[PDB]
Formats: structure tokens, sequence, C-alpha cells
């Protein structure tokens, strides 16, 4: 029974290979990320890299008694273990979750392990920078970062509407963090209403959570539109309302079973340059694998209190690599699968928000042509995917005999089941995503501005009429165990 | 020092994970290939499959005392070990060997372990089908097959011109094998000449060899033109001439340290249907991953003698999967690397004949743009690759910060470093390869006949002017070993 991060870790230890610890000292500045890069960062991280175990650094240089956990979500198999299904059915398992959310439930403070220790910021010696080791990913980061900070805010005019979102948080002062919100972010709608009335917006930052909470929170419109508490997707994954606690210093709720809580308020009118103390010009690595630039004008969170468990674990990520692939990719897959299943029932077999696209840019669709009229529906599925998730860039379509989670098998379909002048459709001038550096007028004359792209559909499905000629060579079905028992 | 198969096996046993044995009885008909499909076939083989150890089946049902080895070359890492270099530098290492061949030498029978046993076919009790297990790959194969039969033959007008090639051989009678020779093959030139004179062509079939010999043999023109004895490549790989021996019954040389040798003659005028005894309509699986159709008219080899070591190993393959990727792909890489380095010195960093194309259809070229004039040379390198290896189909160009052996990283370059209406060039109507089933007029109206293709170049290199914007997020250089010694 997984209710929080420690129970999640306990399960990983019953599956050797998914969790390791180290007592060898590590510097949270750059060096920690440098080590996990080789061990389990994965995703779009510059090679050498791999997926591996979730990793707990127990001796943090300069922070005795702290312990930093990274890579908890940095594997599709591990995410499947933590959620209780097989990795090939996460798209369907998460898909059914978002469409049957279970609302969270408030709990008294005596049942909130997060509040076992309280450090009020009005203490003269309080210093967030000495209190928690916020690691940096690269030596050219804007500063120390919290990268798995699940921020919880609400509409200041309608308390009933609450939104939770992961945002990168840069420690800027002893009691201040900057926070980046992209255009049209759902919490930004709350802050702008607060700022326009000259009022601060109370928020809580919740770190070190049940993996179910982080994963369920990363949906986007139109799948989870404005007004959809993303809490409850977690409630559907656990068949259990996540538990909330009333904040010890702000008029806002915090997740009771979290490891560390930061209570604060978004301040009206205030803006800071994200790299003001570093002047590196960069924020931190983005999910496509490149360095994001330092945001010149960010809102500020004024910390009112920090609240944490005894021997609190600081959970964050590195890369963001495969951890981002899982958090962003499984909502992506669930959204596409739900949409195609509504429009063409029974046709789509599976979908993979490929890690090469960070879980957002590259969609692999596995279809099954069952009848002559299914020819021509593979392109329709690609259109539905592009319509459902506008930040997609490319679609690869394959049949049910291609393993869409094996990139060699994907390239195989692109080699023997495609003709370049037949199977490739380009859609110029469609808005995509700012963080793809090839989406620039400097890359293509058909691109009118940053974050606009040509989008490409690679149809690697066998034409219906030719399917009898493209059967993969069949081998006798045997049980190989007796000839190699140790290999299982 | 490796000079035959068993010295190669001895090396693999010093690197655990690369060689296993089993004494559990196995049926060479279909069952053996079915087991190794799950264990080490890899490549384009129908999932589930993987690369693993080379595997020796010590108990062969119906052939007591026989033992069959498969998968010797079914791993790029295994191949680099057997050749004595790092897998990333195989293209350079094999490339230099083909440019500096070492000619084979003749030795007396006393130094030819292949001739420890001699079985003459004119014995009334001789039966090729009882003497050696010839495993099949699928239940629908044309018949028993030898899939690592390195055929050695010479020109009937000039016996100094020797060629050596792997051809698939189906056991048809107690003393006959059918042999498929594609059009334009070098040994086929010798065969057509002998048949035009109404005379047989003496051949030796050499099975169970130094991996350097099998790999070195799989070159094609123009890299190894007609007249180039490919045994010189193996000689350069070992810095030791391959040793030849006079056959016992045919006027042709045999590989002295081979495990099994079939001496025979290609009969003039005789033709046979490959599946005459099974009528399956199929031959065996082909490297693109589909089942080939039976050939209705093949020349036959009249077996004159079989010649073996004591406790001889019969070496063959399954899939052909990753074993074919290694055997065809390493010369493909070497051929391309030599051509590009001659034309554009210093530009090409590496090349991968991707396993998704069986080592023939898909070429990944890794280039490094060093100066503004290198812009536009990435497409030139693709043209050189296409001109050097006409059976290539598609080329993917990437920069030196992309791991060309990581298919995830390849798809990443295809996602963030590619614009569909900019980076994709199609070349319709270029002769490709018959065994790509999409190279058919039924797949594309620009294809005039079977084995003609559209060939496509995916330029996923960063445009020179934009290189400062496409730097991958830099993580601090650390030695990760002290934080997880067990995983290094
Ligand atoms: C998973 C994930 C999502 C990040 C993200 C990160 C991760 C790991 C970081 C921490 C590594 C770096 C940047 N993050 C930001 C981000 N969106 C944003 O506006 N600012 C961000 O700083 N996102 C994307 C955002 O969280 C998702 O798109 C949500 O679905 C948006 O939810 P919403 O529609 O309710 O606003
Ligand atoms: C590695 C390999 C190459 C095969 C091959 C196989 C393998 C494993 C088999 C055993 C799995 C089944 C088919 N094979 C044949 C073949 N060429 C051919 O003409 N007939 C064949 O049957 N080839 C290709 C041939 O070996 C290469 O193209 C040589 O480079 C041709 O050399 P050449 O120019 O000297 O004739
Ligand atoms: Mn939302
Ligand atoms: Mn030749
Ligand atoms: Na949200
Ligand atoms: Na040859």
């Amino acid at each position: 029974p997984i209710n929080d991060l420690r129970s999640a870790i306990a399960l990983l230890q019953r599956h050797p290979g998914h969790y390791i610890e180290t007592d060898h000292p590590v510097d949270p500045n750059a060096e920690l990320a440098g080590v996990y890069r080789h061990i389990g960062a994965g995703g779009t991280v510059k090679r050498p890299t791999r997926t591996g175990p979730a990793m707990m650094f127990n001796s943090v240089k300069g922070y005795p008694g702290s312990r930093i956990l990274v890579g908890m979500h940095a594997s599709r198999e591990r995410a499947a273990l933590l959620l209780g299904c097989v990795p090939s059915k996460l798209a369907q398992h998460v898909g059914q979750a978002v469409k049957n959310p279970v609302a969270p439930v408030v709990v008294p403070a005596s049942q909130a392990p997060c509040q076992e220790q309280v450090f009020y910021a009005d203490d003269p010696d309080f210093d967030l920078r000495k209190l928690l080791p916020a690691p940096t990913n690269t030596p050219i980061d804007a500063g120390p970062f919290f990268c798995l900070g699940l921020v919880l805010a609400s509409d200041p005019e309608d308390t009933s509407l609450t939104d939770v979102t992961i945002h990168r948080l840069c420690v800027q002062e002893r009691d201040e963090l900057s926070m980046f919100l992209a255009a049209g972010r759902h919490i930004e709608v709350f802050r702008k209403k607060a700022e326009a009335a000259g009022k601060p917006l109370p928020v809580t930052i919740n770190m070190g959570l049940d993996p179910a909470i982080y994963i369920g929170a990363c949906f986007e419109a139109p799948t989870t539109p404005f007004g959809y508490n993303e809490l409850g997707v977690a409630g559907a994954l656990r068949q259990q309302p996540v538990e909330l606690v009333q904040g010890v210093a702000v008029k806002e709720k915090a997740i009771a079973r979290a490891e560390i809580i930061i209570e604060g308020e978004l301040l009206p009118g205030v803006r800071v340059r994200e790299d003001q103390h570093t002047n590196t010009g960069h924020a931190m690595p983005e999910f496509p694998g490149y360095c994001g630039e330092a945001n010149p004008s960010l809102p500020v969170i004024k910390v009112k209190a920090v609240t944490m468990r005894n021997h609190a674990i600081l959970q964050t990520l590195v890369g963001p690599g495969e951890e981002h692939t899982t958090l962003a990719g499984l909502p992506t897959e669930a959204s596409i699968r739900n949409a195609v299943e509504e429009a063409i029932p029974g046709f789509l077999q599976n979908v993979y928000a490929h890690t090469a696209g960070g879980g957002k840019f590259l969609g692999i669709l596995q279809v099954k042509k069952r009848q002559p009229s299914d020819e021509g529906r593979q392109g329709q599925a690609a259109l539905i995917a592009l319509a459902t998730y506008s930040e997609l860039k490319n679609i690869i379509l394959v049949d049910e005999d291609v393993d869409i989670f094996d990139s060699d098998d994907i390239l195989w379909a692109m080699t023997t089941r495609m003709q370049g002048d037949v199977s490739i459709t380009t859609l110029p001038g469609i808005r995509g995503h700012q963080l793809d550096p090839s989406q620039s007028p400097d890359y293509s004359t058909s691109i009118r501005g940053n974050g606009i792209s040509c989008k490409t559909i690679f149809d690697c499905t066998v034409p219906w009429a030719l399917k009898a000629r493209f059967e993969r060579a069949p081998f006798m079905e045997v049980d190989p165990t007796p000839w190699a028992p140790e290999l299982f």
C-alpha cells in the first residue's frame, strides 16, 4: 500500500535494480547531477547516459542529515511498478484515471507527517539556502533549483477551484524563490487575478510525494481544462483521495504526507531576473536536451515557513531526462489514446510519447488495420494526435507487429515499411513549442516565428492491400528456459 | 591469439555473458532457432528478441556427438572483442584492413585440423543429411539449411583469382546441396563460365571459422572488386595469413583451420527447385526480417567429400538477425568510412550500418562541421555513402554529439535537429535491393520494378550558422564509480 514517497521506496527495494543508496559525499552544486547523469538520468541527456535505479544520496556536502533523492520517475518500468500495471498499459491505465478523478480530502494536522518539523521564516536566523540543499543541474544554471516542486494554488475569487502544477523554482534569497510560468499556465490565471487586485496569492510547494501525485498532475488542456483539480488523477491511480493539510502559515492547503513543504505567497508587482546572482544567462536544462535561457522577469515567492518530516528527503530530478519523459509522456499518451478511441474505436492499439521527444515532441502510434476501410485511418489517427496535443512535432505510425517502445524496431519500420516520396506528409507553419531550437525562422523560411514548426507524419504502416507480403518471419514458439535456466 | 573458431570461443569464455552451453536436447529442425530467438537472435527478428551470448547446443536430437553453435557474431560488442578493438572504432579498424590485405598461404595437411576426419561421398553409407545437422530457421523453410557456409571458388581460366562468399545452402539429397547465387555475385561469374563450357566448378564450403574470416568476406565491389580475394581482409585483421589446404576430393583449396568442410562441384546444366521436398513456397528468413520465397531454379553442388575436425562444431546462425547485421554491417561501415575519408579527410567521425536495416539498408553518418565550408558537405558524405554501397536505402546525418549507436539518440536528432520541409531529400527510382518488400511498383508509382527504391537523406546536423544555439546541456565531468561501484 503506497501512500507517500517512503512507501514507494519500500516497494522499489522489493524489486532489485530500481533503488540504490550511496554514503559517498556529494556536492549538490552540479556534482550530484553529474553523477546521476551516468547512472540513471536517461532521456534527452547528452550521452553517456542510461536509465537505471532511483538514487538516494545520503551524505550531502554541507548538509549533514539531509538526503537527496533523484530518478524516482526516471524509468517507464519503475513508474509501472509504482502504479501497479505493466508498462505497455500505462497509456490505458493513466487514460482511465484522468477520466475518473477522485477528489482530495482534508485532514487534521495530527495526521500530517509533513509538519513534524516547522521552521518559520520570521525567525531571524532562518535561511532557506542553508536549510535545504537545492541542487543545480549544470555549472551554468541560474542558481539552486527545486525541480519537483508541486505548487498548489487556487482562484482568489473562487476558493473552490484549485490547480497543482510542477514549476521550476530557483532559490534567490534567504526567504525568496523565483518561479517561471509559461504563457497561459493555469496557475498564472490565478496569480494575474491576484496581481491585478494588488494582492498576493498564497501558495504551497509540496516536494517528495507519492509518484502517483506527480504523474497525475502533468496533464494539459483540453484533457484537463481550466478548473480541473489535477489532484484526483492521483486519487484515481491509488483509488484513494490524497490527503491535505491546512498550511501552518498561509491561507492554503498542503499535501499532508509530503516530505517537505514550503509555504509562501506570490508577491504582486515584484519581478526578478532569474540569473541575478549568477549572470550565466541560463535557467536550467529543458526537456528537449538544451539549456534554457534565464528568464528576465519572474514572479517571486516570499517564504513564510518551511515544514518537513523528520529526516526529510529532498526529492528532485536530473536531466530532466527520462524523469520528465515519464511525468509529461504518460499524460500525453493518455490524452491521445482517449481521443483516438473516442473517434475511431478499436483502431489504436497503443501510443508512446517517445523519450527522444521528452514525452512531448514525438508520438509513436501503433494501429491495427482490421478491414479494407481502415486504410486511410492511420493518417486520421495522426491528425487526432496532433489536434489533441498541439506541442507534438512528429508522428510515426506503425502496425501492431512493431514494438513501439523499441527504437530499433521503430527505425526498422521506417526502413522496410516506408517510401520517402509516399509515406511522408509535411505540415508547415503549425505552432509547436518554444523550446525546440529548430522551430525558428533561421531554420526554415516557412517558419514565421519562434515556436512554429513544420510537423511531419511518417506513415510506416503496411498498405492494407500489401499486408500478406509484410508478415514478419515466424519462429517456432518454444519455452527457452530449459536450455538457459539462469537466464530466466 | 585467435586463428580459428575455438581460439575465438576461448576468448569469449574470459568475458562472461558472451558464451554459454547447454546439454538439454534440441531439435535442429525449427526448435533450435526458436530457442535462440529468445536468447540472442536480435536484429530484425520478430519480437520478443534480444542480443545475448553465443550459444552452443551440445545435445542435438538425431545427431549424437554433434554440437551446433549459433550467435558467434550476433553482438557488436562481441565482434569488437573478437577483432581486438573498441566497438565504436570498428569502421576505422575494418576499413584499414581492407585497404592493406594480407594474402593467404597454402599449408600441408599436417597443419590442417579441418582434415582430421575424411568422409568420402562415394561410400554407399554416406549421407550428408545424417552426417551433419543442418538447422532450419522457421517451420516453413525450404529444407535443412547451412547459413554460415563460406564458399571458396576460383576462376576456371585463372586459378590465381579466388573469391570467397557466404551463400545459403539447402540440403537436397544424400550428396547434393542447392546454392543460391544472386546476379552479379563474383563466384557466379566463375560458375557461369564453367557451365558455359559444360564443366563443373569445384567449390569448398568452409564452416566454423575465425570470426575475422566471416566478417572480412562480406565486402562487395567497388570496395573489394572482382579479383580481390576477401581472405586478405581476414589476414590483415589478424596480421597473419589465412592458411589454405588442398581438398581431398576436389581441385580447390579449403580453409585449413576450419571446423567442417564440404567439398563439391557445381554441376553444369542441372537446376533444382529449392523447396522440392517440402513445397512450403519459402526459402528461409531474410535479413530485412521477412520470409523469402523459395527459388524455383538453383544450381546444385554435388558433394564429393566432407572433411571435419574431431568433435567438430557446426556453426550457423538464427534470424539471421544481429548476426547478419555484424557480418554485412561492419564491411558496409568500413567501405563507407574509407570512401568518405578519401574524399573529405577529417570530416566523417563514424558510421553505423544500423541493425534496423540488417547492416545494409540504413546508414547513420556522424560528421563534424569544423568550419563554414563544411556546411553542405554533410549531404556530400551521404552521396558518397550511397555511391559506395548501392544497397543502402536511407541515410541519417548527425553531428559528433549524437551517439549513432543509440537509436533513442538518433530519433532525438530527428526530432530537435530536423525540419521536415527543409532536412529531407528524396531520390526516386534508384536501384536498391530485391528483399526490401516496399521496393515494389505496388508501393509507389515512382518505382518501375522490384528492388528499385526512393532513397531518402535525413539531414539531422545542426546548420553551421546555428551551432552555438544547439549545444546539449553540459553536465559536470565526474567519475561516477565511487557512488556506485557495483554498477561499474
Ligand atoms: C514535468 C515538468 C513540467 C514542467 C517543468 C518541469 C517539469 C519536470 C521542470 C521543473 C523540470 C522545468 C520546468 N517546468 C515548467 C513547466 N511549466 C512551466 O510553466 N514552467 C516550468 O518551469 N512544466 C510544464 C508543466 O508543468 C506542464 O505542462 C503542466 O501540464 C501544466 O499544467 P497546467 O495546464 O495546469 O498549467
Ligand atoms: C552475411 C550473409 C550474406 C549473404 C547470405 C547470408 C549471409 C548470412 C545468408 C546465408 C544468411 C543467406 C544469404 N546469403 C547469400 C548472400 N549472397 C547470395 O548471393 N546468396 C545468398 O544466399 N549473401 C550476401 C553475400 O554474402 C554478400 O553480398 C557478399 O558480400 C557478396 O560477395 P561477392 O561480391 O564476392 O559475391
Ligand atoms: Mn491544469
Ligand atoms: Mn568478391
Ligand atoms: Na496543473
Ligand atoms: Na565474396
